[PDB]
């Protein structure tokens, strides 16, 4: 229900949830078995399109104007502080999405607070060659003004913001566009930006480093955890073909070890961006996806709270607005069961397989303690596989059903499009 550390638990991405909504849905998030929560950017941003709350305006939260805490979309610093305290009341940790690689693109909106720092930016010359580290780190991403991360004065300014969040109650960070901030060994233009701003009391901290050739996943891993963006793609592909074949969904598609990895089925971008890369999915595809990644060992899964009514190609249904609580899926019986499972199996090794050679059925056996089954198939299946679980009756915790282990053999009917969580007590 609550792991001994942010790293051993499941993180709920409260995408666009205001500080007050969060505060109010704390008992629920605790009940659902999450150890940490990830908020949207908590700082002062360029509140575009006249500050309108339509979900389609979500992107304005990634265009900072000053690094003061509080904004119209999510709320005020006091509210943030109050929410961190409400979280702590149930042992929940708070993770802050820190957009520290850039500010807004609208130069006139940038605060004096920012403009006062001598030589604070690199400019807004759009990145051209993505295979070039110099271009990727030293130039403008989307025309968003690029902070001059080599400037110790900007480092200090940005770091005091992190410090302030931690002191407000926060416990960790998700470094937005962390791939666009050079490392020490990043050639002639490296810097001590990471060793510096990473040196805080933050329990857990990881960066969004979308994978490619100039992303250096294994290098950033030496400072913070990294995002397995490719793996997420493998998962979505699997769910797409309804083929949960272990050969493909077992390699994290990265050269970083899973204990320095943050995983997901989809991110706020794949869903919310105009590409609609993962919007196609439905709650059912997400349940099976979660079962697959949140049953793994060592990797920290991040659950994405989609807009009330989103899915099936529909991004912004217009049933909620920025600040409103997301869909109820975050606390579904099947999701909750896997979170609990994920927590209790901490430390346990894993072994993946496909019962009876059926690639539509995913089985994850954590030691001789638990078993997670995911049937992506459109029909029900009766299984009969070996098991390290003791003999006895096991009721499906993720939903309805019972399985019987007998003479080291698992048997039962996993319902179509269903997840099954199996373990004692
Ligand atoms: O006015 C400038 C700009 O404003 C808007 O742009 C929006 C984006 O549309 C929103 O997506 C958002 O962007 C955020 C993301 O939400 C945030 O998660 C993160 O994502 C970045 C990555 O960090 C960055 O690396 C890059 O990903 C690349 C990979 O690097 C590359 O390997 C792979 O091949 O391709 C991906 C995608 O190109 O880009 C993503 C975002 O797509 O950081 C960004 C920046 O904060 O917010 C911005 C700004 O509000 C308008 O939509 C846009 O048209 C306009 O140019
Ligand atoms: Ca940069
Ligand atoms: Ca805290
Ligand atoms: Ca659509």
């Amino acid at each position: 229900l609550t792991a001994p550390s942010i790293k051993s638990g499941t993180i709920l991405h409260a995408w666009n949830w205001s500080f007050n909504t969060l505060k109010h849905n704390m008992k629920d998030i605790h009940d659902a078995g999450y150890t940490a929560i990830q908020t949207s950017p908590i700082n002062q941003v360029k509140e575009g399109n006249q500050g309108d709350k339509s979900m389609s305006n979500w992107y304005w939260l990634y265009q900072p104007t000053s690094y003061q805490i509080g904004n119209r979309y999510l709320g005020t610093e006091q509210e943030f502080k109050e929410m961190c305290a409400a979280a702590e009341e149930y042992g929940i940790k708070v993770i802050v999405d820190a957009v520290i690689n850039h500010t807004t693109f609208d130069y006139a909106a940038i605060s004096n607070e920012v403009k006062s720092i001598p030589n604070w930016t690199h400019g807004n010359t759009q990145i051209k060659n993505w295979s070039d580290r110099w271009d990727v780190t030293q130039n403008s991403l989307l025309g968003l003004y690029d902070w001059n991360t080599q400037n110790t004065q900007v480092q200090s300014y940005l770091k005091r913001f992190l410090e302030r969040a931690l002191n407000d109650g926060a416990d960790g960070f998700r470094f937005d566009a962390a791939k666009h901030i050079e490392l020490p060994d990043d050639g002639s233009y490296g810097s001590q930006f990471w060793p510096n701003i990473t040196n805080t009391s933050a329990e857990f901290q990881y960066g969004q480093i979308l994978q490619d050739s100039a992303s250096r996943d294994a290098a950033y891993a030496n400072y913070m955890d990294v995002t397995a963006s490719n793996y997420g793609h493998s998962i979505r592909s699997a769910l797409k073909n309804r083929n949960l074949g272990v050969s493909n969904i077992s390699h994290y598609a990265s050269d970083v070890s899973a204990d320095k990895l943050v995983t997901w089925v989809e991110s706020h971008d794949t869903y919310a961006n105009d590409d609609e890369e993962s919007t196609w999915m439905s709650d059912d595809d997400i349940r099976l996806g979660w079962a697959v990644i949140a049953s793994r060992s060592g990797s920290t899964p991040l659950f994405f709270s989609r807009p009330e009514g989103g899915g099936n190609g529909v991004r912004f249904p217009g049933k909620s607005q920025i600040g409103d609580r997301g869909s109820a899926l975050f606390e579904d019986q099947a999701i909750t069961a896997v979170n609990r499972f994920h927590n209790v199996m901490a430390g346990q090794p894993e072994e993946l397989s496909n019962p009876n050679g059926n690639n539509q059925i995913f089985m994850n056996q954590r030691g001789s303690h638990g078993v997670v089954l995911a049937n992506a198939g459109s029909s029900s299946v009766s299984i009969n596989t070996a098991t390290k679980l003791p003999d006895g009756r096991y009721d499906n915790k993720a939903g309805a059903g019972s399985f019987q282990v007998n003479d080291g053999k698992l048997t039962g009917t996993i319902n179509a499009r269903s997840v099954a969580v199996l373990y004692p007590d």
